[PDB]
DNA sequence: GCATGCATGCGCATGCATGCATGCATGCTGCATGCATGCATGCGCATGCATGC
């Protein structure tokens, strides 16, 4: 088992082919590919005398209309990463998010139930239509991007909960289609202080090129005939994870 | 006229209908617990209208 992570760390071509193996049924984008490894790779956590926490967790956001094919980066990351959580605007509440509290039939006590947040602790949660969510869960989210605690205050019950997570959104330009003309302000409906915080602006846009086009057939349909002989990606998923793992425990 | 035995009251001893308090235990009952139930509340979100531009 060590013989292969040894022969892995030799090979001076190791971030290509990392990056030739994320998300192999999508066809080409591979500055995505190369911005999700970074993701589920990781920064340092450090803290100041004062007190002050320095943050270390990436955020992204890819931008795109209905017709580009963003989600399945994100079924990708859903399937592969150990703890991810999937989660949609308008199927998702508050309390599903954050966190809920219930209490014992046995009496005496009261105990809190995890939502999509909290089983996202140390993980990457991932958000489709993110321009479908409201203010009063944005705000929550905002706090849980600034501070990585959650607050909650519900029937007399205090709790500060932790929440140590990497965002992965999705979001549809405001009117359906991008405008090249306007500002990435002016084409997105998110508040102030989320856009602030985002790290990189993955924008998807459509191109009208002959020989991209024949290739892209050329693939769509060999999936379909062809059914998973299709692919020949460099690495498979249980040997990226154990890589995954080991390339964590590094402090540079 | 004298001697005798019976019936009449004294002079002991014992039992007996009334009556009332006390300590123990019975028997109920008012109190504290747990719980089901259904109406109202305090709340965040989605729609339709009014006011500009």
């Amino acid at each position: 088992e060590i013989n292969e992570l040894k022969e892995m760390v030799k090979d001076e071509h190791i971030y290509d082919k990392l990056v030739r193996s994320i998300a192999p049924a999508v066809f080409g984008h591979e500055a995505v590919k190369k911005g999700i490894l970074l993701q589920m790779l990781g920064g340092v956590h450090k803290s100041t005398v004062e007190g002050i926490k320095l943050r270390g967790d990436i955020n992204i956001c890819v931008v795109g209309d209905p017709s580009t094919s963003k989600s399945q980066f994100l079924k990708y990351v859903v399937g592969f990463a150990p703890r991810s959580v999937y989660t949609s605007g308008k199927a998702s509440s508050a309390a599903g998010l954050t966190a809920a509290v219930v209490r014992d039939e046995e009496g005496g006590d009261y105990t809190i139930e995890a939502g999509a947040l909290m089983l996202a602790d140390n993980g990457i949660c991932c958000i489709d239509e993110f321009d479908k969510m409201d203010i009063s869960d944005q705000v929550a989210i905002h706090e849980a991007m600034e501070q990585q605690t959650i607050s909650i205050a519900k029937a007399g019950i205090h709790a500060t909960l932790n929440a140590r997570t990497s965002i992965l959104a999705a979001a549809n330009p405001v009117g359906g289609r991008y405008n090249r003309k306007l500002s990435l302000r002016g084409n997105l409906n998110m508040t102030a202080p989320i856009m602030s915080r985002f790290d990189l602006f993955f924008v998807i846009l459509d191109d009208c090129n002959e020989k991209i086009d024949t290739e892209l057939a050329s693939h769509i349909v060999d999936l379909h005939m062809k059914r998973d002989e299709a692919i020949e990606p460099p690495f498979s998923a249980e040997q990226l994870r154990r890589y995954i793992k080991y390339a964590r425990t590094f402090k540079p």
